[PDB]
């Protein structure tokens, strides 16, 4: 029960994003919920479908993770808005459609430095801009894949840059937890979304999962956000640096 | 909220069993608890732990794992005096002394298999029968430590029968899957227990977590309780095959 | 260059064990080769065998490695007709057809304890007898599969004796360092032997190396020989507890 | 035998260098050697350290590896001076100072790229420029450290970018594999070189290894370079995407 807790989630982009999976968990076991976004255009969609939860007030940040400036002025907002926080849910990667294609050793620099800095880094600076906002400590997650730990087909500079990802939440977890901050990502099996639609070979995945996973069949954003619930409580209050995968057991097999 | 669910909690020797911290959470959150224990002195401590738990029935069933006349007859008569049952924890392992306190390599041969007999092969001949009693599916989860996954001082056979106990795990999610029966370890953390005596150097693997762990403490048992919550109910459906460290981030550090 | 080097190999059956392509590999480089069997069929392969070997001397042993005593005076007898060994490639295991063949939680106690005895344990009694043969170091490689540490279909039981086994490798690598002796595995990657039979759609394995291993093809034994040739050699010196993946890459992709 | 190969050995500043671990070794072994530099300082003690070597002719090439056209006409000059090559031994890492010297939660953006630019990317876009000169396959192989698999204190930016890295490998094994070009890293063991000042508490590592690790001993730049010759050369053939840990044991402990 998340009474009196207040979380900040970011990436939601549609009905479909993980991070509403997320949300619609959160918002039911009654945590006051605030929400960031990166582009101005889709502020109008994402407060419609906010509507659809139980948060009496909307409170919607633009914060593209590409500049430390909306980074830090948009948790600063948060702090003076809605007070102390008890954690973060991030959701937020992206690489060019153009080096998940083909060879990941025609990645060019700029696409590569690109994926870790939307993906990997920006966790690090949304951490210490989110610890000023958790004085007596706190929970934060963040969303990887499969292909952090493996080469999977098609996933390229992407699995580079999750694997990095991962890492940062390791050494987050070491530098945070004496502050009584706790980082661990979720690792979550293929789910349709927006943002799948970049990842060539998509539908040869899902059907995978299906056949070889442990539970035959693929989960969905609501399993995310339940394991995000736990992560995000006090539940888990003795686990960091962890990676827990919502993956119907795939990650297990070979 | 586990109102409605039946679990069987196998391990409990006394107030400090690991296994008594996960009573105390799933108690606490509603659920029908079945105990099982070895001796007859364990059976006296449930007799008497019971009365800080709101169970209002005593069900209480000798079991010892080597034997698999009892293992079986023991979860026959508990579908016979319960019903259905929703998941399993188990909270058991053993070895010798005088091997635990040699050099590796000089571990007996009766003593390696021992190790693997009780605290492996139980969790196998285990799910086997607890399967019977959960034809809607269910989750089964046993306690690992961290020197399963690579070499620690002084843990020597047991080492090596927790790295069996993890594949174990592994295996029983792949094989149990579609029954839709998930299988999970807790790799806990050192926690000062009756058997916690039979690691030699055990209070300077304490000091260790304290010093070096992320979060800068040790972990109890309630904080596996808590985990185990998590993995014996609903929020943890799509997690199988998973081993999860409750552990103050330790497993994440070198 | 192994000229001058002394090896005791385990478990050559025929001409297809990868056993046999450690020794034609260590054989090419200059080694003295001692070779131990079980059934006198296996000794009559060596007698052939050999003929196609430089070894200028037949130095063969009978040893299973469910006796204790077998070991012992295997060893011993080792010491007294060729002196101080340089290291042992150990590449034998077994498990029951009847357990293999079924469900993982279907496994008897009997046929999961006979998995761990021949195919675990063997290795920790190899290991301290033949140290009495190294007394101023050596390297003591054994032979292991992927099903080790993800869950395979259909390797059931021998999945978890190889679990038990990498961690074997670990723990013998911590207590035999200090003793200048190092301990490692190879993973190898499917290849056709006599033992294959026992492994269920053995065919459908090899097939998916070649579509999906980086490399593209199956490795065979001569490959496993060469990176035992490097870990039995003063090459890999600063090497030990290690797992190395001779299967083309797909120990790496998922 | 390495006669009549040749290998790129990129990351040479003077004689504590791992790269000049791994050039006595493949010169010994006779291999033919071209070698990549920054710095002028760096060019100038590649001078010097060739008169120790067997090497008859100095091949030297300034490769900034943040520079696309210096890697892209480094490689292709090399293939016009000396044609078609063998492989690369990658031994190149940076960040600075103060982003290593701070907690990690602080690190800059600007900071962050920079380490994994030339400490991970850098590996993609030489290989992507050697593979031109590997029409027949051929051997890559990066230098990495365990603070790429676990948060180890004050190496901070750096374990990202070693996380980074061994992803790198993995990805790059899976897409050169067709090729035959095989690609691996090794995971050395602390070792006093200049860049070494860069790691707060270096002192303390090292002594760690000592007290620790299964060898008991700290290792050195010559057994770098014997398992960099096995990764680079035919006996390692069927091994791709691994990461040997040349490193005394001790990434198998805790
Ligand atoms: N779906 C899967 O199968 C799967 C599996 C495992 C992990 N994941 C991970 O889960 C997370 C969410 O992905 P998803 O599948 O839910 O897709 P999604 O709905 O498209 O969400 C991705 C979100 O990232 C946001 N984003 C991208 N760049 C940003 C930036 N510079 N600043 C702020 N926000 C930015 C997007 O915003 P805009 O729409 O405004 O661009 C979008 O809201 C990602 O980390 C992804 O890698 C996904
Ligand atoms: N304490 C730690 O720091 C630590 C850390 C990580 C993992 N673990 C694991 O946590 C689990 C519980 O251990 P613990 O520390 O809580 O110690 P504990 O209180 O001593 O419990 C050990 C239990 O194992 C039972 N047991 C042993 N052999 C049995 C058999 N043949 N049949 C049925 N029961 C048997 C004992 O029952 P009887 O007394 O009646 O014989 C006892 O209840 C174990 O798997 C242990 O390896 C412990
Ligand atoms: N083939 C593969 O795809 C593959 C892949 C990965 C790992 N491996 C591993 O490689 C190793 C060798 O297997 P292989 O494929 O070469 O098969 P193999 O040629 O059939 O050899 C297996 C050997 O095990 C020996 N052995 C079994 N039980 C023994 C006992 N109790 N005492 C002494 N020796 C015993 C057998 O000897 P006898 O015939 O005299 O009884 C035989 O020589 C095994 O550890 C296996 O698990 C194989
Ligand atoms: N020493 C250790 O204990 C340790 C342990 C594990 C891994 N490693 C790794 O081993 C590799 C070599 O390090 P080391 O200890 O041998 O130190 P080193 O002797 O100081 O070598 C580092 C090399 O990196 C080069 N370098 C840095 N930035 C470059 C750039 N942009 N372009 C071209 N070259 C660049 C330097 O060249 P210039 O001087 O000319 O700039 C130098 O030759 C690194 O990847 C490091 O992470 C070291
Ligand atoms: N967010 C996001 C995202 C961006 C790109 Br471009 C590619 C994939 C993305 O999310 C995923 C979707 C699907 C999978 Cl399987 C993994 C993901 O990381
Ligand atoms: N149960 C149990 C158990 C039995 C022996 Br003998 C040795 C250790 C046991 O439990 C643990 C106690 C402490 C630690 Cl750190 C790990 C454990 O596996
Ligand atoms: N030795 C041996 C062995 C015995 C049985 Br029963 C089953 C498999 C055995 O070796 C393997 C054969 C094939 C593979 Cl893929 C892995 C192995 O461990
Ligand atoms: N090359 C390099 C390098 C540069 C910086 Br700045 C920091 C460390 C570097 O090398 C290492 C030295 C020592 C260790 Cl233990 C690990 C390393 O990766
Ligand atoms: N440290 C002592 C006491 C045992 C324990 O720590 O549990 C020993 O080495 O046996
Ligand atoms: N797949 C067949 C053939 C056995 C084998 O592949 O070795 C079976 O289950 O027996
Ligand atoms: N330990 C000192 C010296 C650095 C080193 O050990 O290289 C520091 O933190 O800077």
């Amino acid at each position: 029960n998340l009474e009196n807790k207040t979380y900040v989630i970011m990436g939601i982009a549609n009905k479909r994003s993980i991070a509403f999976g997320v949300a619609k968990v959160l918002d039911q076991l009654g945590a006051k919920l605030v929400f960031t976004y990166r582009k101005e255009r889709s502020r109008k969609e994402l407060e419609k479908l906010l509507e659809q939860l139980n948060q009496p007030e909307a409170h919607l940040y633009q914060i593209d993770v590409q500049s430390d400036e909306e980074v830090i002025n948009g948790f600063e907002q948060i702090g003076k808005d809605v007070g102390n926080i008890d954690g973060v849910y991030h959701s937020i990667a992206f690489a060019n459609m153009e080096d998940l294609r083909g060879r990941f050793s025609e990645t060019s620099r700029e696409g590569f430095l690109l994926a870790q800095d939307i993906s990997s880094y920006s966790l690090t600076i949304v951490a210490h801009e989110a610890k000023k906002l958790m004085p007596e400590g706190g929970s934060i997650v963040a969303t990887t894949y499969l292909g952090g730990e493996f080469a999977v087909q098609n996933y390229n500079v992407m699995g580079v840059a999750k694997a990095s990802l991962e890492a940062n939440v390791k050494y987050l977890a070491l530098d945070l937890g004496p502050d009584n901050i706790r980082v661990n990502a979720i690792s979550a099996g293929p789910i349709r979304t927006l943002s799948a639609k970049g990842v060539g070979g998509f539908n040869t995945i899902l059907k995978e999962i299906e056949e070889r996973a442990p539970l035959k069949r693929n989960v969905d954003q609501v399993e995310v956000g339940k394991t995000a619930a736990y992560l995000l409580s006090d539940l888990s209050s003795g686990v960091t640096g962890e990676n827990i995968h919502v993956d119907s057991g795939f990650h297990a097999i070979k």
